[PDB]
């Protein structure tokens, strides 16, 4: 009379879940890299936005024989405030990362251990 | 002396997280509208970016009829490598993004199957 | 004959999907910063584009008194559309985080009412 078949249903669900629950992980590493790469095209930016800088007046002076620069910064460039609250952002995804790699790894052994006993009551 | 009241809370507490998971999907889409909205932005300011390059030396010259004009290109635009490698990034969400509806299907579809069978056990 | 020890895995199991779970909430928190971050570095970026409007012709004139500035505007700033639009985005995420933080205690107590009444069936 051990409803047996509705556990096998409930066992089985629980893997239909954790099989999606990877994906969303997988789905967040793609938005990660979008972010990232946004980065790497800002850098490219600065690099322009510097390059203004140097363009200041060009031929301004017929009577002289001197061309005037001036190379005042432009994009403001993050050396620490950025970069180490940055690093600190990457590691708690590191560690997090870990943390649900651990739990999907007990998942997966105890899911197929919920499962293979459920085939000895029925084997 | 089954414990199905056991089990309706268990049955229950898998579709209490499977909703969670779904609104987690909801909240992803919205992560990545506003990256692909800062991706709009960028484009507008490399527009901007071009035109300084236009600005060069204005009057810099009174005893000649002539402008000197230097539009050299400030925003590099990405024509292939970024958007051949973007639209992959896109479509494996697309992917991802059908085979978690699929799941997510089937876990409906077996979630209520499995609560259905439990209310002809105590119907 | 009842499969306690069964349903002491299966109940295990809900609980640690339900832990990886509210990793994904913090680990989706960190990737929000970082697309919000990005945008503070864009209103810095605008901040020199529009010193670059200040930088027209300078110099351009040896016979005459006068300085041409034309700071005509670079950066295109967002009043309306995108933070009305962006509004709405923080706060749809808002009321979703909220739904989850909801479903997540509701799973709590009934997690811990379906171990806690599992001990009394063998306590």
């Amino acid at each position: 009379a051990q409803s047996r078949t509705l556990l096998a249903g409930i066992v089985q669900q629980q893997q239909q879940l954790l099989d999606v629950v990877k994906r969303q992980q997988e789905l967040l590493r793609l938005t990660v890299w979008g972010t990232k790469n946004l980065q790497t095209r800002v850098t490219a930016i600065e690099k322009y936005l510097k390059d203004q800088a140097q363009l200041n007046a060009w031929g301004a002076a017929f009577r002289q024989v001197a061309h005037t620069t001036v190379p005042w910064p432009n994009a403001s460039l993050t050396p620490k405030w950025n970069n180490e609250t940055w690093q600190e952002w990457e590691r708690k995804v590191d560690f997090l990362e870990e943390n649900i790699t651990a739990l999907l790894e007990e998942a997966q052994i105890q899911q197929e251990k919920n499962m293979y006993e459920l085939q000895k009551l029925n084997s």
